[PDB]
């Protein structure tokens, strides 16, 4: 049995299908960020070294839920407007549970065809596993600014990066305090 269920799941009457298709595209498409022990495990999750994989599955699946509570509430139609343009001269529209766009997001590799693929969840939610499985790889930590750059998560989602504010703060708390985590 699970240890840890995501948030989602409390709030949306498809969050159990949500969660099964994160642990799928999790073991597909996050081959890397389950290999990874983040350097800012002490904050995040102290016993992180001590997950086995599945764990590590339950972990990742209850992150991206709190970060879904902070992008969108978990909205998947959600799509606000930036102020920058993309290559075409147009301005970003974040897009679905993540709040991801078409152009960034195909730059990992998410394939997203039209605009409205990225306001299906579980697209959404992939995506957002190939952002983290690079950049939490790459860098070896899950987010924080280091020596001038922002590192992990951080480099893709603000509400990753530490700041006086309640998204980071909850994200923090909530991390930490699972019971795998504790």
């Amino acid at each position: 049995s699970r240890e840890v269920i995501p948030l989602w799941e409390d709030k949306v009457a498809d969050g159990k299908a949500w969660s099964t298709h994160v642990y799928s595209a999790l073991d597909k498409l996050g081959p890397n960020l389950l290999d990874v022990i983040p350097a800012d495990r002490s904050l995040f999750c102290p016993k992180y070294s001590s997950l086995s994989y599945a764990q590590r599955k339950q972990y990742w699946a209850f992150v991206l839920s709190s970060m879904v509570r902070f992008e969108s509430n978990f909205k998947t139609a959600m799509s606000y407007t930036q102020d920058f343009n993309d290559s075409n001269g147009n301005r970003v529209i974040s897009r679905g549970l993540l709040q991801i766009s078409i152009e960034s997001g195909n730059a990992y590799g998410c394939g997203f065809k039209s605009t409205k693929d990225l306001h299906d969840p579980l697209q959404n939610l992939s995506c957002g596993i190939r952002i983290l499985d690079r950049w939490v790889s790459r860098d070896g930590r899950i987010a924080g600014k280091v020596d001038g750059a922002w590192k992990g998560g951080a480099r893709y989602w603000s509400v990753l990066r530490a700041g006086d504010k309640t998204s980071y703060k909850s994200i923090v708390s909530w991390s930490q305090n699972l019971s795998i985590c504790k």
